[PDB]
This record gives structure tokens, C-alpha cells and sequence, in this order.
């Protein structure tokens, strides 16, 4: 019953440590401690934050986001070549915190953020954290 919290990044100046980006169709920059994703129009660009080793299982994904477009959140097992949609998210001009459950039936070593319309709309992310526990049971280490 002790939830484990894994802080993937708080403020970003570059890719999170222990991670690579295996996505496509995006340019990435970093200001204000945000990971700023700029998808190429037509590509349905995605960032795929892929663990150097290891996997998560179920749990919840917490993160702040602002986004000029709809954003798909997925997770992937890259051995099973299996993807899984977690949620889609409406445009927001300001950062909203999201804590979402991951009902994926396998471990996942990659966490994706995708330009769902393919229109090239920017995405800002901060404070990405995984919990082995539920979203409702999430006690945020970052606000704390």
C-alpha cells in the first residue's frame, strides 16, 4: 500500500535523465522549465519518452500541460510493440494538472504525448510523475 512515486521531470532543461525521445515529427525546446513540443504539421508528431531501462506498471500519470490543440496521451511496451491510449486532452491556454489512471495490461517503458489533430499545435509539459497507485489515491509530491 505504499505508493511509489517516480519523478520523471520537474522543470526541464533537456530530456529527462534516464530517458530518450523515440517519437517523431516534433521539435523540442526548453524554456520556463517546460518541455515545449512543436509538432510538424501533417506528421501527427509525438514525443515518446522512453526509459533507458526498466518499466512501469499500471498506476497513474501526473503532469502539468498547456496545449493549443488536442493531445493524446499513450503508453507503450516496446518489446510487445504494444501501444495503449490513456486519454485525450482539450486545448488549454493555461497549465492544468492531470492525474490519470493507466489501465494498460502490460508494463510500459515509454510515455507518449501526441499532436492528435496533426495540425502542428504546441504542447508544454512539466512535472511529470508516475505513481504505482490510483489517480484518486494520488498524493502529489510536487504541490507538497
Amino acid at each position: 500500500v505504499r505508493a511509489t512515486y517516480t519523478v520523471i521531470f520537474k522543470n526541464a532543461s533537456g530530456l529527462p535523465n534516464g530517458y530518450d525521445n523515440w517519437g517523431w515529427g516534433c521539435t523540442l525546446s526548453y524554456y520556463g522549465g517546460a518541455m515545449i513540443i512543436n509538432p510538424q504539421e501533417g506528421k501527427y508528431g509525438a514525443v515518446s519518452l522512453k526509459r533507458n531501462s526498466g518499466s512501469f506498471r499500471g498506476g497513474s500519470l501526473r503532469f502539468d500541460m498547456k496545449n493549443e490543440g488536442k493531445v493524446k496521451i499513450l503508453v507503450e511496451n516496446s518489446e510487445a510493440d504494444e501501444k495503449f491510449e490513456v486519454e485525450t486532452i482539450s486545448p488549454s491556454d493555461e497549465y492544468v494538472t492531470y492525474i490519470l489512471d493507466v489501465d494498460f495490461d502490460l508494463p510500459f517503458d515509454a510515455i507518449d504525448f501526441q499532436d492528435a489533430p496533426g495540425n502542428g499545435d504546441r504542447i508544454w509539459i512539466k512535472n511529470l510523475v508516475h505513481s504505482t497507485g490510483s489517480a484518486d489515491d494520488f498524493v502529489d509530491p510536487i504541490n507538497l
